């Protein structure tokens, strides 16, 4: 259709207005003393929330250019949140600061490319300084401390997380489920988590966490891209009559078959989910065979001769539970022959011994680690249903925080890490005056979030920022208690991975926005 096109400054002004609206909607919730925002719903009961991801999802402007700007900023913020587990609000605030200062700079006449180069150099130095400032948390005591901090100073959640990731390992797959007993239960079961997500966002049935959950589902193992429906119709009918959910694992479910699955899901007649196969080439076939063995099923291989039309119910694998996220998909307690598991791991170890290059050795070691490690299940329990649900949510948040921490370490929270980084990098210089202006823009951007937090608290932003800058190390201003001192001692801390991802993605989206010369939008 006809598209209205905006060239030059006005398009950037529209994008700035959109990002300003989004950042003003989101940034109010930032900080422990963060004001809540009301999201009106169609049912009739507004949902008052302080969580940033829901506000980001709900925001959608009517002006096409502002809507596109807000959409791209929200997309990069959501990517940061999913990669790190938190920090989407911080990423949005950083994006607002960089965009505002960069547009002010380019209005003077500075080259957008030089500004982008300066911002990239500044954020690279910021990442280096953050890694230098990061405090390791490899020991179990530090892991328990991080878990306690994340879930509103609760010792039980930290102890549970430490025990789980000491039983299965630092990089082991850990999941949580509703525990019927009052006492929390921690069991290890066979399971696997690969790095593929759902093909269609409409597959989500729990919008609160933005994931897909199936109870006791059948697993379909196919090595052919799915495009038609007629070949999977017998299997779909069989699983529907069995009254159980279905999970389809193939190279790619596309064409009209994906649309058929989507429309069936929104109809709600059958809850079926499909995910892309992990890996490619012979590795993809190997992981599909491993998953089939883990789930106690036989892979439908058209190369061998098996066909989807003739696929039977017994060929499909089974598992206790599966959780699907847009990045990773996890299988919980896949029922299968234990002797088959030992046979598979022994064969993989034999291939490791027979492997020639260290690359193949690493791949086979990853496969055998995924097979042998399994998945730990934290069956959290409490006295009442609502209390147990709240505790499960807190455990999930603390698990994500501890995963990020053990992945990258921990740095002083409350936004003072960026303050320290800016104070240390204030002497950085670029090859041109424009690059120096971009670097100063980045420094003000990293100093912005603490100002936003303290403004939400109510105190003067400039005074608090200057006092934090004057200090050294982890000396910062606590927003909750309205006092200064060490964040690590007080316990206001977040994993450095969250801050690093926020900085990098805000810098990337800001560089994309600054170097935007044109926009194409559908005509209203």
């Amino acid at each position: 259709a006809a598209k209205d096109v905006k060239f030059g400054n006005d398009a950037r002004v529209k994008m700035l207005r959109g990002v300003n609206v989004l950042a003003d909607a989101v940034k109010v919730t930032l900080g422990p003393k963060g004001r809540n925002v009301v999201l009106d719903k169609s049912f009739g009961a507004p949902t008052i929330t302080k969580d940033g991801v829901s506000v980001a999802r709900e925001i959608e402007l009517e002006d096409k250019f502002e809507n596109m700007g807000a959409q791209m900023v929200k997309e990069v913020a959501s990517k940061a949140n999913d990669a790190a587990g938190d920090g989407t609000t911080t990423a949005t605030v950083l994006a607002q600061a960089i965009i505002t200062e960069g547009l002010k700079a380019v209005a003077a006449g500075m080259n957008p490319m030089d500004l982008k180069r300066g911002i990239d150099k500044a954020v690279t130095a910021a990442v280096e300084e953050l890694k230098a400032l990061s405090v390791p948390c490899s020991d179990s005591k530090a892991i328990a401390q991080v878990g306690t901090i994340s879930a509103n100073s609760d010792e039980t959640v930290g102890k549970l997380i430490a025990e789980a990731m000491d039983k299965v390992g630092k990089e082991g797959v850990i999941t949580v489920e509703d525990g019927t007993g009052l006492q929390d239960e921690l069991d290890v079961v066979e399971g696997m988590q690969f790095d593929r997500g759902y093909l269609s966002p409409y597959f989500i049935n729990k919008p609160e966490t933005g994931a897909v959950e199936l109870e006791s589902p059948f697993i379909l193992l196919a090595d052919k891209k799915i495009s038609n429906i007629r070949e999977m119709l017998p299997v779909l009918e069989a699983v529907a009559k069995a009254g159980k959910p279905l999970l389809i694992i193939a190279e790619d479910v596309e064409g009209e078959a994906l649309a058929t699955l989507v429309v069936n899901t929104m109809r709600g007649i059958v809850k079926v989910a499909a995910v892309k196969a992990p890996g490619f080439g012979d590795r993809r076939k190997a992981m599909l065979q491993d998953i089939a063995t883990l789930t106690g099923g036989t892979v439908i291989s058209e190369e061998i001769g098996m066909e989807l039309e003739k696929a039977t119910l017994e060929d499909l694998g089974q598992a206790k539970r599966v959780v699907i996220n847009k990045d990773t998909t996890t299988i919980i307690d896949g029922v299968g022959e234990e002797a088959a598991i030992q046979g598979r791991v022994a064969q993989i170890r034999q291939q490791i011994e027979e492997a020639t290059s260290d690359y193949d050795r690493e791949k086979l070691q990853e496969r055998v680690a995924k097979l042998a490690g399994g998945v730990a299940v934290i069956k959290v329990g409490a006295a009442t249903e609502v209390e147990m649900k709240e505790k499960k949510a807190r455990v999930e948040d603390a698990l994500h925080a501890t995963r990020a921490a053990v992945e990258e370490g921990v740095v002083a929270g409350g936004g003072v890490a960026l303050i320290r980084v800016a104070s240390k990098l204030a002497d950085l210089r670029g090859q041109n005056e424009d690059q120096n202006v971009g670097i100063k823009v980045a420094l003000r951007a990293m100093e912005a979030p603490l100002r936003q937090i303290v403004l939400n608290c109510g105190e003067e932003p400039s005074v608090v920022a200057n006092t934090v800058k004057g200090g050294d190390g982890n000396y910062g201003y606590n927003a909750a208690t309205e006092e200064y001192g060490n964040m690590i001692d007080m316990g206001i801390l977040d994993p450095t991975k969250v801050t690093r991802s926020a900085l990098q993605y805000a810098a990337s989206v800001a560089g994309l926005m600054i170097t935007t010369e044109c926009m194409v939008t559908d005509l209203p």
